[PDB]
């Protein structure tokens, strides 16, 4: 790429960087916008990222602009904190139920949206869930097509079982396994490996099969010599979650793509029947 597109930002530091690239805080010096800088060119990739410039809802850090200077820059809106620090921050106390279930809520419809246009998150995880003073979350970091251990931890099933063509319902896995995961104050399914991951699921959820997922025998990397492991109760998985919570997190979990709820009907469960918009209690 060319020179000098750059030059109309000032790097305020270094955010973090991993699998992703690296992000910055950075101010625009002539606007003086304060905005966080991603740094990575195909053209299956150039159009894709085009399309999520057009891709605007409330719950999805707007994409601002795309610099092409041997680097790709993504500009985006920026946010004080994310949801892991929050949650580590809360650890002691918990974050309050109408806390989860607004930012759950608020998830749910920015994945509505998304999916409604065919577009998968796949990547959802606490650090690119992004929290504001107000009590917004948002959508970051959307995973690409094609495009620090990459974290398996909420990884759907299908995806590690070697489906190539997955659908949007690893996203509301992802989701599910953060819903549990603020609930409980503990990550659901911390795999270390594909197998241990896989191998957490199954000693939870149960080893699926033919009856609770048709095809699954059949799918690549499936083996009979799987370990047949028997279903734990939600009860145990996610205490003190009430009725409504752990029926729409079953529901968020379950191992048949076709079977597991959409972002559209998880909207319409009885556990958002009383869903407010609390203000956090943020520390910047
Ligand atoms: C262990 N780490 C991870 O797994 C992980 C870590 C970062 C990412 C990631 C990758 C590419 C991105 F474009 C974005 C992104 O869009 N970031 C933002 C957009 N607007 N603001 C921000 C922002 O980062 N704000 C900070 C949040 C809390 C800080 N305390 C202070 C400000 C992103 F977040 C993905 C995974």
């Amino acid at each position: 790429g060319p020179l000098g597109s750059m030059e109309n930002f000032q790097k305020v530091e270094k955010i973090g960087e991993g699998t992703y690239g690296v992000v910055y805080k950075a101010r625009n010096k002539l606007t003086g916008e304060v905005v966080a800088l991603k740094k990575i060119v195909p053209s299956t990739a150039i159009r894709e990222i085009s399309l999520l410039k057009e891709l605007n809802h409330p719950n999805i850090v707007k994409l601002l602009d795309v610099i092409h200077t041997n680097k790709l820059y993504l500009v985006f809106e920026f946010l004080h904190q994310d949801l892991k620090k929050f949650m580590d921050a809360s650890a002691l106390t918990g974050i309050p139920l109408p806390l989860i279930k607004s930012y759950l809520f608020q998830l749910l419809q920015g994945l509505a949206f998304c999916h409604s246009h065919r577009v998968l998150h796949r990547d959802l995880k606490p650090q690119n869930l992004l929290i504001n003073t107000e009590g917004a979350i948002k959508l970051a970091d959307f995973g690409l097509a094609r495009a620090e251990v990459v974290t398996l931890w909420y990884r759907a099933p299908e995806i590690l079982l070697g489906c190539k063509y997955y659908s949007t319902a690893v996203d509301i896995w992802s989701l599910g396994c953060i819903f549990a995961e603020m609930v409980t104050r503990r990550a659901l399914f911390p795999g270390d490996s594909e197998i241990d991951q896989l191998f957490r699921i199954f000693r939870t959820l149960g080893t699926p099969d033919e009856v609770v997922w048709p095809g699954v025998t059949s799918m690549p990397d499936y083996k009979p010599s799987f370990p047949k492991w028997a279903r734990q109760d939600f009860s145990k998985v996610v205490p003190p979650l009430d009725e409504d919570g752990r029926s729409l997190l079953s529901q968020m979990l379950h191992y048949d793509p076709n079977k597991r709820i959409s972002a559209k009907a998880a909207l319409a469960h009885p556990f958002f029947q009383d869903v407010t918009k609390p203000v956090p209690h943020l520390r910047l």
